[PDB]
């Protein structure tokens, strides 16, 4: 159901928000083993994100229900596009590069927090 997909994916979006809090926290303390654990981990987690939104995008284009619609539309654009940003974030762990891996850290979690309010919205929209 639309309400079973939507609990599933908030329940994995509240896990990769803990997970990268968590690897924040380790990267300040300059744990690369930890933020290496962290960063497959938040990747997979991405993975299983994109399943539950593909399905729940499909049971809302079905029940039409406009307004969920909308909002779905920005939130998989908003996670599809910010898969640029992540990137950038492993390849600058790969690199070595912790200044770009924080300023990136940064600016995800400015997403994260848009993606947050968007997901607010459709579970009233739902």
């Amino acid at each position: 159901s639309i309400k079973s997909e939507f609990a599933e994916g908030a329940a994995v979006f509240v896990e990769g928000v803990a997970v990268f809090l968590t690897m924040m926290a380790a990267f300040q303390n300059g744990d690369k083993e930890a933020v290496a654990q962290y960063l497959a981990r938040g990747a997979s987690l991405y993975t299983r994100h994109e399943e539950l939104l593909n399905r729940l995008l499909q049971k809302l284009r079905r029940e039409g229900n406009k307004e969920a619609v909308t909002l779905m539309n920005e939130f998989t654009a908003t996670f599809q596009t910010g898969k640029s940003l992540a990137n950038a974030l492993i390849a600058a762990f790969k690199n070595g590069d912790d200044d770009s891996f924080e300023s990136y850290l940064q600016a995800i979690w400015k997403v994260i927090a848009k993606m947050a309010t968007i997901l607010d919205q459709i579970a009233k929209a739902i």
